[PDB]
């Protein structure tokens, strides 16, 4: 298991624009396009981000390429973040997926106001980190994918996802 076969198992795979839990205009996979209602706005978005004419509709090279982007600009995100870099360097392998995971969800300064799960991380304290991470609106908003990334931060391995 790594992280792209993680997030690709949370996140899906979809070819032509579809909203996603929040109500915006994503496509591939997990890629945010614009928080904007307007549908014309995310498909001119789309072909910015292509470099064509997409009409909405994307293949599935272009998904994993927008996904190669993504997942490279979250890791290089948490690299350079003041408050993430110093956990991520404290973490194993596993658990350094788990924060990708968040990063790629939320975006380097949701996950940074997680000040507590990341001092409980950083400190290797995984059940006090599982509980204060379970007190959030990302728990109750996608409760089955966050209590995966949770179980991935508290045991260390890829059971949640196999
Ligand atoms: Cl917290
Ligand atoms: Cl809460
Ligand atoms: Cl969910």
């Amino acid at each position: 298991m790594n992280i792209f076969e993680m997030l690709r198992i949370d996140e899906g795979l979809r070819l032509k624009i579809y909203k996603d839990t929040e109500g915006y205009y994503t496509i591939g996979i997990g890629h945010l396009l614009t928080k904007s209602p307007s549908l014309n706005a995310a498909k001119s978005e789309l072909d910015k981000a292509i470099g064509r004419n997409c009409n909405g509709v994307i293949t599935k090279d272009e998904a994993e390429k927008l996904f190669n982007q993504d997942v490279d600009a979250a890791v290089r995100g948490i690299l350079r973040n003041a408050k993430l870099k110093p956990v991520y360097d404290s973490l194993d392998a596993v658990r350094r997926c788990a924060l990708i995971n968040m990063v790629f969800q939320m975006g380097e300064t949701g996950v940074a106001g997680f000040t507590n799960s990341l001092r409980m991380l950083q400190q290797k304290r995984w059940d006090a980190a599982a509980a204060a991470l379970a007190k959030s609106r990302w728990y109750n908003q996608t409760p089955n994918r966050a209590k995966r990334v949770i179980t991935t931060f508290r045991t260390g391995t890829w059971d949640a996802y196999k």
